[PDB]
């Protein structure tokens, strides 16, 4: 099961993701089921968007919603949903949405994987519009769904996210 | 694994499917095998055809042949092979097959994910051209496949597909 | 080539629309060039977002922007960029954008294309969601472009949409 | 302009086809406009069929019905509508539908093109699942649309075939 | 889990083959994970290349790299990660990789699944151009990424490839 | 006609390509023909490969081999065949094939059409890894085509780029 993935081979530099929902995939809210391991339809989402990396978790993880760390990784090629990936943070955005507290991190492949992310080392390495759209689409993507919303506080550098990482793993300990 | 999916949340109004071969896909018939959980190729399909709807099952059910009940689940947008959607039963298409008997209902996601369908109560909500075609289907898929065979005999409403959930569950106990 | 196709069949109840951008499509902008009748890349659209319905516009017409009349076409499959669609409007949604007044009618396709749109006299008998995603992509599609911004007046109904194409066909000669 | 394309670089073995549906296409009917060289939206078809090879015409042809002679081509690959192909007649599919006589051809691409056909000689060397697919698809393709509908008489040979090119050549001057 | 899955329903003849990669996919080298059965991205490839056939793995089998014996399936459509394919070999390609020898088979489903293969005995009846593709992509697929290499030493018949996989099945015990 | 479209707005910083292949696309060699501006399929490619960025030419220029100038074009989505970007040259890819002299340049999409390029100034301003696919497939994708072969000289900057520009601007006039 989905519970025998290690947080991480070395985390926080060294980290797997479970992803969700593919990147530039149709607008299906895919979450995976804890008793399961199924991949849930949550909702099929209400505006004519779509999430602009792929969309998982970090396993043996704990965040302040009770549920395992949130996390956006950027992919060449969007990966299928229920697979995982050995990646690396490189920044958090900070949010609050209708249920409470809501961070969630954007990491890049591990060099293990490809090197097309070798000199990534914080979000601002990343394309300027991509942190643009990932921030654009967490404030608009609830716009037509009663009782969702967002609210953005801002971005945090690779070693809060990091540090975010290892707060989650001690939580789940 | 999936049998930790309960038939329902709220059965007969409120059920899972597990999705075998979404809407509009190729023309691989899929089918989940109950002791591994696995998606295994049952056939390529002969025909030039594809499911019109999702296609898949209620955990935790018996239908009198030994299986889960069958259910075809219409979405807005196709969902991914062996994913979960939270629904709510329409109506019942009648039929045998080379099988036996072979009633399939026909449902359309739950409220909380979707808002499309509040006033879909019966089959007959659904756009006629999609019944027609759901009948099509079933009447045509096999007609290049030597032994396989349908014979359609006909509709029945929500209450009487609410009615096969709750026998099927209770055959399962 | 394309300004061979007349705006209608018969105008305004029965036009053509040349569609530019597909429903559901990648976030390419296409336009038709006047001079060549190719589809150019007008930009790469700066939001993770998709038009939720098909664009583009009736030959041999006019609009307040000097350039043919814009439409939205439901379809039941995005058609491809290009391609021409017989259909009939049912709405006008009323906009400025940072380029001056930009009106934009919305239409579904002629009954000899598809039976799925015959109960459909007014956009109001389109789904409620799908008018709400078309008002928020509109309202948000340029948010990643500097120097570019739209403001929604509101809709009106078909017999002011057909007004509008008449007054674009006359306005062409 | 497409009538600048001729019928073949040598007929009737050698042949050029302009594709209007490629293989295993979303259902969407596209015809190419003679008079703007446009594809048009015919129609969205009724049953959950696609079609089962590349669908085009011969430029510069004429049949008895008026219009240029209808060809299926097979190919490693679905082609894009509107492109044009370099093919070779196998055979011929005899039938008649809600419009009066209607044979089409069936061919597969020139030795320059592709290795893969140089053994394909006659449409019975193709596999026998796509012959009756093809025959399943037109036998079935209109069900589901009122006052359409195909009647199918049989198949003949290539040699059979490149006459009826050779005689649609020769009406089109 | 997929370890309930025996290696074949009639090995050697009969076998099930558990898809890590579908033919035709984007460059993204999926691995099925012992410990979890999940679906891991072992890396992203560095050449602009695909499968040409869909990979996986004999279940409870053991090659000589110490994993279960590697299987290239010939499909008339790819199959998804992560689905399980009824086949039966027809060939072995012998190779050495910068892992050790790297023998991989080659086979096609079995006649429940299609009849399309029947006269496919032996690899030599599969396209030569397929066979060729084979050699090609396992020549070249590595060249961007420094420490992996191939060497192709050429091809056994079924007869041989079948005692591989008696070989890999009493290994594993 | 493509004719119409100047080989640049502002020539060699501001040029036009009309694209043949998508990037990422099947392996079909698209060719537009001069005679009639349409697509026409030269040929399914031999080898399991890809383009790594849309290809196409600059209309209205004219090449060693006789034909408008060859560029491929980076964008962050593949965009369709027989689409018109307009871009601006990076570098040039120096090659020999069985047919002559075959250089071909690479290209950004203008800062009108997307913010994402505006640093790349030059090829090496690139990712190192698809500079190295492009070389690669060019390299490769002939080698199951008999008769058909590719000499790799190397590459040179965007000065030269824009040179190969002018040069074929001045060679059509
Ligand atoms: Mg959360
Ligand atoms: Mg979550
Ligand atoms: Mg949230
Ligand atoms: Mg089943
Ligand atoms: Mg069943
Ligand atoms: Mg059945
Ligand atoms: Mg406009
Ligand atoms: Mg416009
Ligand atoms: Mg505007
Ligand atoms: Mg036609
Ligand atoms: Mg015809
Ligand atoms: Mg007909
Ligand atoms: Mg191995
Ligand atoms: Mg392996
Ligand atoms: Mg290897
Ligand atoms: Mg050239
Ligand atoms: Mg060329
Ligand atoms: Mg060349």
């Amino acid at each position: 099961s989905y519970n025998n993935i290690p947080a991480g081979k070395d985390a926080p530099n060294d980290i797997y993701v479970i992803i969700e929902i593919p990147a530039n995939a149709a607008p299906i809210k895919y979450e995976i089921d804890k008793d399961s391991d199924a991949l849930f339809v949550d909702r099929f989402m209400g505006t004519a968007m779509f999430y602009p990396a792929n969309y998982g978790y970090v396993p043996n993880t704990l965040s302040e919603d009770g549920d395992p760390l949130d996390v956006l990784v950027v992919t060449p090629y969007p990966v299928a949903a229920g697979s995982v990936i050995r990646c690396r943070p490189v920044g958090k955005l900070n949010m609050e949405d209708d249920g409470g507290i809501d961070a969630k991190l954007i990491a890049v492949p591990h060099e293990k994987l490809s090197p097309l992310y070798k000199d990534v080392k914080e979000y601002t390495d990343l394309p300027q519009l991509l942190i643009n759209q990932v921030e654009h689409f967490f404030s608009h993507y609830k716009d037509l769904e009663p009782g969702r919303w967002v609210k953005i506080s801002g971005w945090e550098g690779a070693d809060v996210a990091k540090a975010e990482v290892i707060k989650a793993i001690e939580a789940a300990k």
